[PDB]
């Protein structure tokens, strides 16, 4: 269980996170769509990004609740959208930035149109649904112990089907996308050895270097929010279940810091991305 001061704390900055990141991301979107013609496949992807984040964002009003009475009160069909939309931002985002770094591998190597990165946007969802729905038929509001509680229901014997749903979840929501990012920018750094001002104009090689920065960091700050809560629930499958209400502290704060993540987004913008630092201020 949890203390009532750690609740309002938690709740606390799950409003902060919700106010600060629906206002900033609406307001990215709002800038790529109806204040410019910013769209860049990178800018593309970013919007992907602020979309999902959005709608995580949404849902951490109805966790907050659950959270300060300890159960579900909204039935089954929230329930269902709640799970549903964070699985969806987490295979979305994963995705989104492995197609953003391999865009940046083919701007550096190949020296890229909005509505190509639009389409892998559109395949990106697609893959989100392959595993979006699924969980969205089976996450359920579940009265566990006289209680309700809001969870995807393991098929049984749950001891099998567990460890390969949390490895398989971990492998091909986190892992391989991170490999691929990993792969892009390893062979992005054996590219540039030796190379001053190559890949023509040396002005529009700084915006390259920029852009590649921003998506370098972007990750990093999304694989550092995220890699405590995948290992913590890789853990949870496997039957490894906290006891203690320390423990319980630690992992609500481990997931709130991935919806930190998700507030966190826009702000990473205005500081590395020229464009939209000039653009948040007019
Ligand atoms: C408070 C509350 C109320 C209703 C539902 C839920 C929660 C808690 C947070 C959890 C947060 N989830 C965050 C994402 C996490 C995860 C996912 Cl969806 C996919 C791959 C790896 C990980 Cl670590 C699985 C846990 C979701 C749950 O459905
Ligand atoms: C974001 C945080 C939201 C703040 C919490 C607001 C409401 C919690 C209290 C509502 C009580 C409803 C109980 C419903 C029920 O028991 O079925
Ligand atoms: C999801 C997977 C999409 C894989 C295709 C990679 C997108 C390349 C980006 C681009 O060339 O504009
Ligand atoms: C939810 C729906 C996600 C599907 C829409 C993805 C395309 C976004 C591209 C765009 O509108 O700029
Ligand atoms: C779009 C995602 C909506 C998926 C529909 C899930 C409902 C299935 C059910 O409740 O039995």
């Amino acid at each position: 269980f949890l203390p009532l001061g750690l609740k309002v704390t938690i709740v606390g900055l799950y409003l902060a996170v919700c106010v600060g990141g629906l206002l900033g991301n609406c307001l990215v979107m709002y800038v790529i769509l109806r204040h410019t013609k910013m769209k860049t496949a990178t800018n593309i992807y970013i919007f992907n990004l602020a979309l999902a984040d959005t709608l995580v964002l949404l849902t951490l009003p109805f966790q907050g609740t659950d959270i300060l009475l300890g159960f579900w009160p909204f039935g089954n069909a929230l329930c269902k959208t709640v799970i549903a939309i964070d699985y969806y931002n987490m295979f979305t985002s994963t995705f989104t930035l492995t197609a953003m770094s391999v865009d940046r591998y083919v701007a550096i190597c190949h020296p890229r149109t909005s509505s190509k990165a639009q389409a892998v946007n559109v395949a990106i969802w697609a893959l989100a649904s392959v595993v979006g729905v699924p969980v969205a038929i089976m996450g359920s509001a579940q009265v566990e112990d006289e209680e309700i509680e809001c969870l995807v229901e393991i098929p049984t014997p749950q001891d099998y089907w567990g460890p390969v749903f949390a490895i398989c979840i971990f492998l091909f929501s986190f892992i391989v996308p991170v490999l691929v990012i990993s792969v892009c920018y390893s062979l992005m750094i054996r590219r540039l050895r030796g190379v001053r001002l190559l890949s023509g104009s040396r002005e529009k090689d700084r915006n390259l270097r920029r852009i590649t920065r921003l998506v370098l960091v972007v990750v990093a700050v999304f694989v550092g929010c995220w890699t405590p809560v995948q290992v913590f629930v890789l853990a949870q499958g496997l039957g490894v279940q906290p006891s203690s209400e320390t423990a319980v502290a630690i992992l609500r704060f481990c997931t709130a810091l991935g919806y930190v993540n998700s507030c966190l987004n826009p702000i990473l913008y205005a500081f590395l991305d020229e464009n939209f630092k000039a653009c948040f201020r007019k």
